[PDB]
């Protein structure tokens, strides 16, 4: 029933999701000025070369690239975190508009898009576990703004077409998603929760700084995508992000002096 329409959107969630009205809600608005440089944090590790993509779906909110997570394959260490974290799936949210469609902001500016690259504590055993966990999930974000294109994006996009409705699914084999990253890896990072429902507050949050640029051929065929199933009336997959939501009794900390 939840979505992001007027009706079913992110103001209505807390409704069957009380979570929603918590201590520890994400997106957050990031005030540069007000994060901190922590020494305490280790270098960040962002170790995929061996990661095994198996399949895209349209599950009606996003797309997810997913990947096989039985074994450590491609993980993220170091940073904030303790211990190994496992890449399961990675989506996006955008905007029907270049000036909006990232869930976090930076000094209240929106991005055109936000990737998620989502990953389990691996002492948890699995996903389902994880999120019964204050430290279950890491999320590694990355803001995507319109300019060039991006090589490593360009596989996603044209498999797009095959994945229009929500239910459809492709292969999607050896996708890289190193090719998804952007140069540095300074980063703020805060503890949070999933931006959709549940709202699970189960989330360590990784948001880097650097931008990576996406075309607007590439945006555009995001925005062809569908929230709705086959045969029904067309709903265009636009501004499926969640908006900024009080930081109450939280710090952001920056891994960059
Ligand atoms: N935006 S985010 O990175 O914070 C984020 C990351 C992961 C999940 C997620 O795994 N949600 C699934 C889940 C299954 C069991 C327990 C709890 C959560 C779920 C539940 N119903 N559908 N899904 C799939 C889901 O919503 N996919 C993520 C695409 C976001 S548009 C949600 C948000
Ligand atoms: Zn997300």
């Amino acid at each position: 029933h939840w979505g992001y329409g007027k009706h079913n959107g992110p103001e209505h969630w807390h409704k069957d999701f009380p979570i929603a009205k918590g201590e520890r809600q994400s997106p957050v608005d990031i005030d540069t000025h007000t994060a901190k440089y922590d020494p305490s944090l280790k270098p960040l590790s962002v170790s995929y070369d061996q990661a095994t993509s198996l399949r895209i779906l349209n599950n009606g909110c996003a797309f997810n690239v997913e990947f096989d997570d039985s074994q450590d394959k491609a993980v993220l260490k170091g940073g904030p975190l303790d211990g190994t974290y496992r890449l399961i799936q990675f989506h996006f949210h955008w905007g029907s508009l270049d000036g909006q469609g990232s869930e976090h902001t930076v000094d209240k500016k929106k991005y055109a898009a936000e990737l998620h690259l989502v990953h389990w504590n691996t002492k948890y055993g699995d996903f389902g576990k994880a999120v019964q966990q204050p430290d279950g999930l890491a999320v590694l974000g990355i803001f995507l703004k319109v300019g060039s294109a991006k090589p490593g994006l360009q596989k996603v996009v044209d498999v797009l077409d095959s994945i229009k409705t929500k239910g459809k699914s492709a292969d999607f084999t050896n996708f890289d998603p190193r090719g998804l990253l952007p140069e540095s890896l300074d980063y703020w990072t805060y503890p949070g929760s999933l931006t959709t429902p549940p709202l699970l507050e189960c989330v360590t949050w990784i948001v880097l700084k650097e931008p990576i640029s996406v075309s607007s051929e590439q945006v555009l065929k995001f925005r062809k995508l569908n929230f709705n199933g086959e045969g029904e009336p067309e709903e265009l997959m636009v501004d499926n992000w969640r908006p900024a939501q009080p930081l109450k009794n939280r710090q952001i900390k920056a891994s960059f002096k």
